[PDB]
């Protein structure tokens, strides 16, 4: 019912001793919220200074309690008092103090549905407007990869709860320094050291993050201590993830007995630039470079030839000869029909066009400087309807780096192993189209790749390695916007080796329709768990009237099983047979389906299902039923 409770702390009044302070709820419309039953001011606190323990050492939110008495106005305002306010005497008024203030998810009497919602807010002495803060990081920041509104790890669902009880002072108490917010954040993000009683080596959290301040701390007018990450150098913080020095002994560094000289030598801009180096520089090399590919069927025989332009950092043609020799690989692929790949994995047309300074014998840079690179698979165009008229190419290529410049690629024989030695680039896509028609394109209206880089960074060099360049994706494959007129860089260009046939084997659900809920729902369900939202703005359901059959499994002697698309696309991580799906095989098939059977049986029933009249799915609620 509501779908967003927002509070406010509007009133704070120490004329009686104690504070007494008022909130005022109101839902998505600004209304106000009356009959709230679980509101709680769940930590009072008020900020030590920065230095005021000692030279050098971070500002600490001293503690104050708690209370769940509080009267209901009747009007969306709430007022709390104290019971026991203060009980370790140290209230202070000369120093600000921060509510904590949390609602419950719940209802209220009617019945309304309530969900969660915290804050904090900061007030000097008196409860007026504070004079100092410790606003460092906001809670959207763990929102791009920790679900919204569902607890991250225990007991809250924003950061700021989190800080409020995490303080030196409960760490202090407990006799464990790692427990501090500040200390324990980048602990279970790194895996130098593990965590928990389990412990629990973060070796996910370790590949995602990467160490990369910049995904938590970022430069914002509205928290004015945002620079603290490289300006408060700290032996309880800096430790987390170096775990390795003991400063009381001088072992792996000099003796520090106190933070008193951190700053003096670690300077915030050298602290801020050495953490960033690599991100900052791999993404300028990245942006040095744009390619342009086009590409034409030759109408007798059928086969596309794909154009490549280099184009540096404003658009400006570069001949492929004065880069060449860095050039460390450029591959192309190329399916057909966008919408419903038809020449499967090993029927695809694909060529490491370079490889380490090399051109390939079946490619040239022509006088104009392109690279040009003609198809030798047969393509099949216009052999599985009108979808079938439209070739579609993906070029990816990397160019040989070390330390933040590109190199020449001086070992022909470079496997691409160690990827500290290349850069992968821009991918581009072109489409081409056997009858001269305008070509058609895969629907990229539900998912794209701001969805991705949340987690994974823009820079996300997709599959670099032994096998691949690494495919950067960026708005050079962009050919569609959204209703605000924004590029959208979609998936589409994934589908030349994720077919509806599978990857290299059958049995390792490689179409693309599976194969990134197959990935995320096994790696990545502490993160994402039913979250559809995600990856999704919304589920295109009516593309499934452009799908055939969609491969599920292998049989015993290795060839190809498949299944008929709806079913193939909610299997993934419904698994029939399994307690994650209530339908036994009989009940699919009675419902039009074809359940891990022969590719003719299921592309013939293909639109033979009947699951969305009773499912209607949408990525607010994708379980929905009539
Ligand atoms: C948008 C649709 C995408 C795409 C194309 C990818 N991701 Fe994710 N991913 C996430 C996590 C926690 C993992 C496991 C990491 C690990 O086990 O170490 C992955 C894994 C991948 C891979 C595997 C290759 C790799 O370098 O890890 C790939 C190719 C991939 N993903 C692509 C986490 C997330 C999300 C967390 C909430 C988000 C959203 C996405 N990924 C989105 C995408
Ligand atoms: C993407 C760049 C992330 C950012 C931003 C934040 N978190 Fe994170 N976190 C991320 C991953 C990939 C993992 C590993 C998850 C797994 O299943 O192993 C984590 C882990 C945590 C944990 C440990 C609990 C756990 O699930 O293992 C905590 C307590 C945590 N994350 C908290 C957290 C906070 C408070 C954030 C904002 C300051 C935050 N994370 C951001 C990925 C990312
Ligand atoms: C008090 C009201 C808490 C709130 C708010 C948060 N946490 Fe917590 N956390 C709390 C306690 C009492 C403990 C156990 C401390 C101990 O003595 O072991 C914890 C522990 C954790 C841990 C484990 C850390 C470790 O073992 O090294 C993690 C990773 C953790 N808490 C995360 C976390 C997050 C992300 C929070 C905000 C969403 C959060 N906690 C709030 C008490 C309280
Ligand atoms: C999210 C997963 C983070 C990453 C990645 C990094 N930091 Fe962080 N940091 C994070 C939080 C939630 C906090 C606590 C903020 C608070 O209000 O208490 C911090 C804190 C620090 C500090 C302490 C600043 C102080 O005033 O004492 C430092 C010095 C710091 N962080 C440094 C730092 C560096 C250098 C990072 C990249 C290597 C980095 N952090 C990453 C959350 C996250
Ligand atoms: C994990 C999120 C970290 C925290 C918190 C801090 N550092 Fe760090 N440090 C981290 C990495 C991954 C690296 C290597 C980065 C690279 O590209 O090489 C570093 C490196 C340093 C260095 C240089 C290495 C050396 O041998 O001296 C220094 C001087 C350093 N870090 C200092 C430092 C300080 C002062 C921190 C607290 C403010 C701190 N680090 C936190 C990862 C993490
Ligand atoms: C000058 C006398 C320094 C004082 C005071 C502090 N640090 Fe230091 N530190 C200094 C140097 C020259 C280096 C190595 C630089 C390099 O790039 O190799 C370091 C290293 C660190 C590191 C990284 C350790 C590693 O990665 O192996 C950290 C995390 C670090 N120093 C932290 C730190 C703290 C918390 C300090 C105050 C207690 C402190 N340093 C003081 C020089 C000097
Ligand atoms: C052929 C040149 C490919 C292109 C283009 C893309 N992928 Fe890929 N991918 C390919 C293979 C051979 C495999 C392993 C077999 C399998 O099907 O799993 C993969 C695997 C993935 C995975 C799973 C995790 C992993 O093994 O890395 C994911 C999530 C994935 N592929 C995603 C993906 C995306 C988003 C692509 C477009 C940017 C893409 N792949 C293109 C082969 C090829
Ligand atoms: C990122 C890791 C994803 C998560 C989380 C979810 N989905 Fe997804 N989905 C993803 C991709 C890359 C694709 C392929 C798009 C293409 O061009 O083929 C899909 C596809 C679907 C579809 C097909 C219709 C469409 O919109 O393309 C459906 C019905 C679908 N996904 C459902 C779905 C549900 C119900 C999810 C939550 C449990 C969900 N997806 C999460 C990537 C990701
Ligand atoms: C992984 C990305 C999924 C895809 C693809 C689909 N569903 Fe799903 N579903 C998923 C999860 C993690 C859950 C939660 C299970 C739990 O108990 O927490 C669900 C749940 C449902 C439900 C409700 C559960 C039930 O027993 O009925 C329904 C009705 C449901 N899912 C339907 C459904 C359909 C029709 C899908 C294809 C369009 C589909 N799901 C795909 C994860 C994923
Ligand atoms: C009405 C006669 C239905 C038809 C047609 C289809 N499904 Fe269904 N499904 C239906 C119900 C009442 C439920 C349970 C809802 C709940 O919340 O309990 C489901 C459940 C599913 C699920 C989730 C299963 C699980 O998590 O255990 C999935 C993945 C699913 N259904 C898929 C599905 C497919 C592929 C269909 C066409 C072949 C289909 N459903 C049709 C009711 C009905
Ligand atoms: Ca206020
Ligand atoms: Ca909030
Ligand atoms: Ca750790
Ligand atoms: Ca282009
Ligand atoms: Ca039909």
């Amino acid at each position: 019912s509501i779908q967003t409770l927002n509070l406010d702390i509007t009133k704070v009044s120490y004329e009686n001793g104690a504070p007494m302070v008022t909130v005022f709820a109101t839902n998505e419309a600004d209304m106000p919220v009356i009959g709230l039953a679980n509101l709680e001011i769940k930590k009072a606190l008020q900020l030590i200074p920065e230095g005021a323990t000692g030279p050098g050492n971070s500002a600490n939110w001293q503690g104050l309690g708690s209370s769940k008495s509080y009267v209901d106005n009747k009007n969306g305002s709430y007022t709390f008092k104290f019971d026991a306010f203060d009980s370790n005497k140290v209230f202070n008024a000369q120093l600000t103090q921060r509510f904590n203030v949390v609602s419950a998810a719940g209802k209220l009497a009617d019945g309304t549905t309530v969900p969660v919602a915290e804050m904090v807010e900061d007030f000097d002495g008196q409860g007026n407007a504070p004079q100092y803060t410790k606003n460092i990081v906001s809670h959207e920041v763990c929102a791009s990869c920790h679900v919204e509104g569902e607890k991250i790890y225990h007991q809250a669902t924003e950061v700021e709860t989190c800080i409020s009880c995490h303080t030196q002072e409960f760490a202090d108490g407990r006799g464990k320094p790692h427990v501090a917010f500040s200390h324990l954040i980048h602990n279970v993000h790194n895996a130098n050291k593990a965590w928990g009683k389990d412990n629990k080596i973060p070796t996910v959290a370790q590949n995602i993050v990467q160490d990369n301040c910049q995904v938590c701390h970022v430069e914002s007018d509205m928290l004015t201590e945002a620079k603290n990450w490289s300006r408060i150098p700290t032996m309880e913080v800096c430790s987390s993830c170096h775990v390795d020095i003991d400063f009381a002994k001088g072992k792996g560094h000099s003796q520090q007995l106190d933070n008193s000289n951190c700053i003096a030598c670690h300077n915030s801009d050298w602290t801020a630039e050495l953490h960033t180096a690599k991100t900052t520089a791999t993404k300028n090399l990245i942006n040095q470079y744009g390619i342009e590919t086009t590409s034409t069927i030759n109408t007798e025989t059928k086969a596309a030839t794909i154009s490549v332009q280099v184009v540096d950092a404003n658009g400006t043609a570069v001949d492929l000869k004065t880069i060449l020799p860095k050039v460390q690989r450029l591959e192309i692929i190329t399916n057909v029909g966008p919408n419903n790949a038809t020449l499967g994995y090993s029927g695809k047309d694909s060529i490491f066009a370079i490889k380490n300074g090399a051109l390939d014998p079946k490619a040239t840079i022509n006088d104009a400087g392109k690279l040009v690179y003609t198809t030798t698979k047969d393509l099949k165009l216009g052999q599985n309807g009108a979808d079938s008229d439209t070739a579609f190419s993906f070029v990816g290529w990397s160019m040989c780096s070390s330390e933040g410049k590109f190199v020449d690629c001086a070992d022909p024989a470079f496997d691409g192993v160690d990827v500290t030695k290349y850069t992968g680039m821009k991918a581009d896509l072109a489409f081409a189209t056997l009858s001269g028609k305008a070509p058609s394109t895969r629907h990229v209206d539900s998912v794209n790749m701001t969805a991705c880089a949340n987690c994974h960074t823009a820079e996300f060099e997709i599959h670099k390695g032994k096998q691949h360049a690494g495919f950067v994706m960026t708005e050079q494959l962009s050919h569609t916007q959204d209703a605000n007129g924004k590029a959208i860089v979609g998936l589409d260009a994934c589908v030349t080796c994720h077919t509806p046939d599978g990857t290299y084997s059958f049995a390792n659900r490689g179409a693309l329709e599976l194969k990134l809920h197959k990935k995320h729902v096994e790696d990545a369900y502490g993160l994402i768990g039913g979250n559809c939202a995600s990856c999704h703005s919304d589920f295109n359901l009516e593309s499934f009237k452009k799908k055939g059959a969609l491969n599920t499994a292998a049989a015993a002697d290795k060839t190809g099983l498949y299944s008929t698309p709806i079913t193939a696309t909610c299997t993934t991580c419904h698994t029939v047979g399994s307690q994650y799906m209530v339908h036994t095989k009989e009940t699919l098939e009675s419902f039009g389906a074809v359940v891990d059977g022969t590719k003719d049986d299921a592309t013939s029933a293909a639109q033979s299902e009947t699951c969305f009249y009773c499912h209607t799915p949408t990525v607010a609620d994708h379980t929905k039923v009539k």
